[PDB]
Formats: structure tokens, C-alpha cells, sequence
């Protein structure tokens, strides 16, 4: 595994970093997809299944999925995503 950490991604011309965020099942949030030809893909660090733990230095504990999405979208220019790298099992 890669080590947990953070990456500062430059927003593209569609104001996207190139991830979709999911989770929030009946509190943790996760990357669902990394989109081709986007900053997140170009950088290669983040991956589907990674837990998102923070945005721009701030914890997202107690925030809803949509709150975090709105936060990331609102940021101009570049945004820092803090992530954890979790074990997965292939079955």
C-alpha cells in the first residue's frame, strides 16, 4: 500500500479534481471513482476505496457527504484532499 497522507490537486477548467465521493451509509466518506483525464488521475495518488478524512487541512468528521462535496466544489484553483489507504479483499 501507499501511505496515508494528503495531495493538493489543481482544479481543471470544468472546476473538477476528478473524483466522485460516496459512502455516508446508515459516517465515513470514500472515493468511489477516479475519472480519466482529470487532475486526480494525472497525479496517480488517490484511488477508489480511499477514505477521505479532511479537506484543506480541516477534518470532515461530523459532516455529511453532500456537505463535503459542496465544500470541495466551492474551492477555487486547487484543493487538498486528505486520505487513508485501507486494506481491501479481492473475492
Amino acid at each position: 500500500s501507499m501511505v496515508p497522507g494528503k495531495v493538493t490537486l489543481q482544479k481543471d477548467a470544468q472546476n473538477l479534481i476528478g473524483i466522485s465521493i460516496g459512502g455516508g451509509a446508515q459516517p465515513c466518506l470514500y472515493i468511489v471513482q477516479v475519472f480519466d483525464n482529470t487532475p486526480a488521475a494525472l497525479d496517480g495518488t488517490v484511488a477508489a476505496g480511499d477514505e477521505i478524512t479532511g479537506v484543506n487541512g480541516r477534518s470532515i468528521k461530523g459532516k455529511t457527504k453532500v456537505e463535503v462535496a459542496k465544500m470541495i466544489q466551492e474551492v477555487k484553483g486547487e484543493v487538498t484532499i486528505h486520505y487513508n489507504k485501507l486494506q481491501y479483499y479481492k473475492v
